[PDB]
């Protein structure tokens, strides 16, 4: 059996488990031991869960941020199925009351007994909650539809469960020897080396003496640092640039000082170098996987007598408002002179603090460090700050994360990506983010479904691929039945990837039409027919794919070639036919990262009663430039409306009514009204949206509308304006907006009015995205790289100015943006 799942692991995270053996590496070997235990009796915990801990553990309750319904409710078991009234403030307990009811009359005669179940759907409705409060019955009173919900008992839920088990004293200045190299290039070549405690440097950057462009070259040097040996904080890193001059960059190393069990390392070292693009503080700290290829730089750190970092009890033994909301040097001397007052009265200026200690000064470490260990915990808004790289130190780090275990499961899911990103920023393989990601996973199957993918999607980046491979093995340890539900949605990946790769071929030699027959006989071939059916969606683990539907299956045939792959299900009914998009070729990340912040303006603006009518579908990287997008059922795009093509009921005297009309068309009578109003108020949220983040070239074509009238954006690749990018208003918008009336100035201006809300409440949280992306920094993305990037987003939500100025500001904008419109 070990075998077996052995290799099915392996298969799974896209690395065999005997490349880790390979490397013989201490830390690896210990990361993968310690790290198999924590995750093993996680799963031991989890197989003696109550039945509703079960279900909060594998099916977490979906929340949103008086009046009468219809719910259809049957049992487990049967065809029989009964309509109820109820009201939207009815528990979900006072519906299982009555569907109990029904069937003993029925069936001839507890109701805490039972979860209600949304049909074919892995999504139940329980707890002290109004029915509203569920995301599936909101969803419902806005589409208008009913509810369709399956009466499931506590021993079935068991049956899910049970089927699913398993020093001081170094005052010498610090140096190294440079011996060697063995590189590639044109000139002469000269090594800077730098050492680093985050992005601030301990001290100057000493440099090689220049040696010629042959060899091979050997330095044999010492380079000596302007710092003493027992200054070097715990967090030390050694940054190297190899590069050639009469500038051109070659290559670029990092390594910590002190190795992962605190001792300070010695002797000699050869670095496998990466190739750049000097100094690379941010850059990992482990050397380049392809020691065939990389150049190399041969090292020696001479022994300094072994020595460790002391430990913590050895650590602990040894105008101010008016600038406290970067600050002078003499501003920085009185915030560290105040710093135990910043502790009992300003708690959460940490950062502040931190930013100034002096970390090239061990007393000074020792300072903060011992005020660092009473201080109390802060804010999630605080903590997530100081997961930044500016914040290098394991204790802070530590702190950190001590503040974090306060995340909510929803909110740990809305900042999922960024800390997966902030991995990328760690020193050593066991760290405390790693444990308090995999903690959590293992409580929560959709948090592990998500970090699942995040580091799966990875596994082709060499620098990753270590690190990453490693956390989903001992994840795999920890939830045998998962690693198999997983494997199932690798399996029609793969089979997605294949069949994408034929589409691509046939139709350079064929018409859609023909290509499109063609994926329809390799779809039903019974290899793919398997692969592609009865799996949990990728995009959201609670739809599931039930049988794929072929010949509604297509493709777009046109750059990447995506596919439109079609599944429905008997049991969810019209819910169960939904759609995945699969792409290869484009990098999905730009995207996944624009849509999951208009998720996060969707849930603070819902927060303050807000609600614009968005559309936070699904996208989900899978791997190397591939990866799903969820489908938007019953939507077109704007451009393909305008065509304004004759024979359909939506025809126009003027190509302006076109758009007004097909909403017209899919929404009669009294209908309207309301699809006018969706439009109007998902116009705005959109309008802002992309405003606030920069995104540039909206169009017609990445533009779409649903048959209710909501708008919403597509294929973004664009943002912070590396395409300053204006507000804007489309002039066959603002026709929809005022019912296609020349004059309308109480619907623009009610228009106006929710624009203007939304900006003000993004506002309101601008330190929380401000924070994001400075985790974000961590992705490598070439549209987020630097300080310009991230000043983008204060610039556009004016976070310099009070709420009046920013208003001001934003109706110049606003304004500009209406004149500019026709
Ligand atoms: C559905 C449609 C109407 C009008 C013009 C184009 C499309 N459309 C679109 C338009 N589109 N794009 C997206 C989309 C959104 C974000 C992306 O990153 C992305 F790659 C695609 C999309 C979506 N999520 N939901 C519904 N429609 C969407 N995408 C396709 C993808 C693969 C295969 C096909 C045949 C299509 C496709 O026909």
């Amino acid at each position: 059996v070990k075998k077996l799942i052995n290799s099915q692991i392996s298969l799974l995270i896209g690395k065999g488990l005997h490349e880790f053996d390979s490397l013989r590496d201490p830390e690896v070997n210990d990361f993968r031991t310690k790290m198999r235990q924590f995750c093993e009796e996680a799963a031991a915990h989890r197989q003696q869960l109550g039945w509703v801990e079960w279900l909060q553990y594998s099916f977490p309750l979906q929340l949103e941020p008086n009046r009468a319904l219809l719910v259809n409710v049957k049992f487990e078991g049967s065809e029989e199925s009964f309509t109820f009234q109820v009201s939207t403030k009815d528990m979900p307990l006072a519906l299982m009351a009555c569907a109990l009811r029904k069937k003993a009359t029925v069936f001839r005669q507890q109701p805490e007994e039972y979860a209600l179940q949304v049909n074919g759907r892995h999504e139940y409705l329980y707890g002290n909650y109004p029915l509203c409060h569920f995301q599936y019955i909101c969803s419902c009173l806005h589409s208008g539809l009913t509810p369709h919900l399956t009466m499931v008992h506590s021993s079935s839920i068991l049956a899910m469960r049970d089927e699913q088990s398993n020093l001081w004293s170094l005052e010498q200045p610090f140096s190294i020897e440079l011996i060697e190299g063995r590189k590639v290039n044109a000139m002469k070549l000269v090594v800077q080396a730098g050492l680093f405690h985050g992005n601030e440097m301990l001290c100057k950057t000493v440099s090689s003496s220049e040696v010629n462009v042959c060899s091979e070259p050997v330095w044999k040097q010492r380079l000596e640092f302007d710092i003493s040996v027992c200054d070097l904080p715990r967090m030390a890193r050694l940054c190297f640039a190899l590069y050639a001059v009469v500038d051109c960059p070659i290559a670029w190393a990092n390594l910590m000082l002190f190795d992962y069990k605190d001792q300070l390392k010695t002797g000699e070292r050869c670095l496998y170098m990466w190739p750049s693009v000097l100094l690379n503080p941010a850059g990992t700290v482990r050397g380049n996987p392809n020691t065939e290829s990389a150049a190399a730089l041969v090292i020696y750190l001479p022994e300094v007598a072994p020595v460790y970092f002391p430990a913590l009890e050895k650590i602990l033994e040894l105008l101010r408002e008016i600038l406290e909301r970067e600050l002078y040097e003499h501003e920085k001397d009185l915030v560290w002179k105040m710093r135990h007052e910043v502790q009992e009265h300003f708690p959460e200026a940490l950062a502040r603090l931190l930013l100034v200690t002096k970390w090239n000064k061990h007393e000074d470490v020792a300072q903060m460090l011992y005020l660092l260990c009473s201080w109390p915990e802060l804010p999630v808004l605080s903590a997530l700050e100081l997961l930044d790289f500016s914040f290098p130190d394991c204790y802070v780090g530590s702190f950190a994360i001590k503040s974090l275990r306060k995340l909510t499961d929803d909110e740990l899911f809305q900042y999922l990506l960024q800390l997966v990103q902030v991995l990328k920023y760690e020193s050593y393989l066991d760290c405390e983010l790693t444990k308090f990601l995999l903690g959590r996973a293992l409580a929560n199957r959709k948090i592990g479904h998500f970090l699942f993918w995040h580091l799966r999607s990875e596994m082709h980046v060499p620098s990753v691929a270590l690190r990453f491979g490693l956390i989903m093995e001992a994840y795999c340890r920890g939830s045998t039945h998962h690693m198999k539900v997983l494997m199932k949605q690798g399996e029609a990946l793969s089979k997605l990837k294949a069949l994408n790769d034929f589409v691509k071929v046939s139709s350079q030699k064929t018409t859609k039409p023909q290509t499109k027959e063609m994926m329809h006989m390799c779809m039903r071939q019974e290899t793919y027919m398997e692969a592609l059916s009865h799996l949990q969606s990728p995009l959201d683990p609670s739809t599931l794919l039930e049988e794929v539907c072929v010949e509604q299956c297509t493709f777009m045939d046109s750059k990447m070639k995506p596919l439109w792959i079609m599944y429905s299900s008997e049991e969810a009914g019209s819910a169960g036919n939904v759609g995945i998009i699969f792409k290869n070729g484009d990098d999905l990340r730009q995207d996944m990262l624009t849509l999951q912040m208009i998720q996060l303006m969707d849930v603070l603006w819902k927060q303050e009663g807000l609600d614009l009518r968005m559309t936070p579908y699904g996208c989900l990287p899978t791997g190397d430039r591939t990866g799903l997008i969820e489908v938007v059922l019953h939507s077109d795009t704007i451009a393909n409306i305008q065509l304004n093509k004759s024979n359909m009921a939506a025809t126009a005297a003027f190509n302006k009514d076109a758009l007004l009309n097909w909403l017209k068309s899919k929404n009669p009578g009294e209908a309207l009204d309301r699809a006018i109003e969706e439009f109007t108020l998902s116009c705005a949220g959109y309008c802002v949206a992309t405003y606030v983040l920069g995104i540039g070239d909206r169009h017609s074509d990445n533009i779409m509308i649903r048959e209710s009238g909501q708008l919403f954006h597509i294929d973004f690749g664009h943002f912070l304006g590396n395409f300053r990018v204006p507000f804007i208003l489309t002039y066959d918008f603002v026709h929809v907006i005022q019912q296609g009336k020349t004059n309308n100035s109480e619907k623009f201006e009610r228009f106006r009015g929710y624009c203007e809300r939304a900006y003000t409440i993004l506002r309101r949280h601008g330190l929380l995205f401000l924070h994001l992306f400075a985790l974000m920094r961590a992705a490598g993305l070439p549209e987020l790289s630097c300080s310009k990037d991230i000043q983008y987003l204060k610039d556009s939500l004016a976070l310099g100015k009070t709420e009046e100025e920013a208003l001001k500001h934003f109706r110049v904008k606003f304004n500009e943006a209406l004149r500019e419109s026709w």
